[PDB]
């Protein structure tokens, strides 16, 4: 069966983190953070294009 | 398209970041990190069970 993730690019990409004494870097995180995003974009390409080609085959089959 | 995928769950639990006199506050981003790992992990294995059973629906469809 399908497996749902949690989260999504544009959820990754509009979270805002409150602030705080010693908080980890902006910019370091932002910049992981858009890394993460794009791996999202590429994990749910995949997945959609893999979806697809599983209910061509299944329709063949029937 | 192919698979360019930037970084794993291993990376980013071994990832640091700087601190500075303010910053995002650490509990925040580590436990939206979590939430991230187990993606990249369910990601997987559901990239991996339509792969299979693809594959398989392949197979029968010749044999
Ligand atoms: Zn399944
Ligand atoms: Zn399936
Ligand atoms: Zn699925
Ligand atoms: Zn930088
Ligand atoms: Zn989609
Ligand atoms: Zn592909
Ligand atoms: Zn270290
Ligand atoms: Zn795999």
């Amino acid at each position: 069966g399908h497996m749902k993730v949690k989260l999504s690019a544009k959820e990754i990409l509009e979270k805002e983190f409150k602030t705080g004494v010693r908080g980890y870097k902006q910019e370091d995180v932002d910049e992981f953070l858009d890394m993460i995003i794009k791996d999202y974009e590429t994990f749910h390409q995949e997945i959609e294009e893999l979806q697809q080609e599983n209910l061509q085959l299944k329709k063949q089959l029937e």
